[PDB]
């Protein structure tokens, strides 16, 4: 059977509308959406005191939509998975850089991770790249003055997921900013046309991180946003995919996948192992990643008898199964440090 999948560039705080549409397809087709993927500007802006981790121009200081689901009078009728772009309220992806729900159905997948759903393998990579920021730790908690970086990708995503291929494939991953030199591999002459600004960029457009992470997992599909436009490249076995922006045609697409199983939404059981054993690097809570430890030291250290031994203390812990939490964001930041500190610590090492 078939699984539809939605897939959505930059939502820009317009939820409603989002699911405006998305419910105008399901009527429209008759088909069923499984669960929609977005690639970020999400601005979880909770209230507004979040404003001021809004890294917008001053025409943009808006609260969106997000609040009304936040506060329950708006509910989301689809499961949503999504990353960080760089329109967020950077305070509370910080809380759950390790990932968590926002509110019902809309689930954060971290800095970067990989999750499991239907089946499928999904992995996330948070935030633009910038290069003068790509070195720097979170600084926690969050600061009015991290506002101009919170939301830029850092390098060391590139050593947290570089492995997760290794027993099996990559469905789905997802960015925000395209991976750089994508722009040359498909119809660029047609991107300048409609796209003028970007021609200047060659193929130097997009990120840097997110161009090793493609080159390294090459997963099936590979979903980006940020630009406000469509765009379809292939690089090898990629599928390359661009969206634009909610309130217009470009932003919504939808991928019919084969269908082998269907499952509720569960953790990544090789990226949970890459969580419990880069723990040492982000021990500190107040700045995190120390990189005087090597992310690829500490990996290589897995067997299959300490992930066997890790996802058993998971399931106790935490379980398989990513479940909604009502907490506050500050809470979930500590509850899911706690666990993982107290995994490592009982592998002994
Ligand atoms: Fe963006
Ligand atoms: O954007
Ligand atoms: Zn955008």
């Amino acid at each position: 059977q078939i699984q539809h999948i939605a897939i959505v560039g930059c939502v820009h705080g317009k939820y409603r509308e989002m699911y405006r549409q998305l419910s105008e397809y399901e009527k429209s087709t008759g088909k069923e959406i499984s669960f929609v993927i977005c690639t970020g500007d999400m601005q979880t802006l909770r209230y507004e005191a979040d404003l001021v981790y809004l890294k917008v121009p001053p025409k943009y200081k808006q609260m969106g939509d997000f609040h009304l689901y936040y506060e329950g009078k708006e509910k989301a009728p689809y499961l949503t998975l999504f990353i960080g772009g760089n329109h967020e309220s950077s305070n509370v992806l910080l809380h759950l850089y390790n990932g968590g729900f926002v509110c019902f159905n809309m689930y954060y997948l971290g800095v970067c991770s990989c999750i499991n759903i239907n089946g499928l393998r999904i992995v996330g990579v948070s935030g633009i790249y910038k290069s003068f920021d790509e070195k720097k730790p979170y600084t926690y908690p969050p600061s009015p003055n991290d506002v101009v970086s919170l939301f830029h990708t850092r390098n060391y995503v590139i050593q947290m997921l570089s492995n997760l291929s290794q027993s099996s494939q990559i469905d789905i991953s997802l960015s925000h900013d395209w991976p750089q030199g994508i722009v040359m591999k498909g119809n660029y002459k047609q991107l300048y046309r409609f796209q003028p600004g970007f021609k200047k960029d060659g193929a130097s457009l997009g990120s840097p991180i997110n161009k090793v992470i493609l080159n390294t997992l090459k997963p099936k599909y590979w979903i980006s946003g940020h630009m406000h436009c469509e765009y379809h490249a292939e690089e090898g076995p990629t599928h390359f995919i661009a969206l634009g922006k909610i309130g217009y045609k470009n932003a919504i697409s939808y991928l019919d996948l084969p269908l082998k199983q269907k499952t509720d939404l569960e953790y990544d059981k090789d990226w949970v192992c890459n969580l419990i054993m880069t723990w040492p690097a982000f021990s500190n809570k107040a700045q995190f990643p120390d990189l005087s430890y090597s992310i690829s030291e500490l990996l290589s250290k897995r067997t299959k008898e300490l992930d066997k031994k890790i996802i058993e203390l998971w399931e106790k812990y935490i379980g398989l199964k990513i479940i909604y939490d009502s907490d506050t964001f500050d809470i979930q930041f500590t509850s899911r440090r706690f666990y993982i500190e107290k995994i490592y610590n009982e592998l002994n090492i």
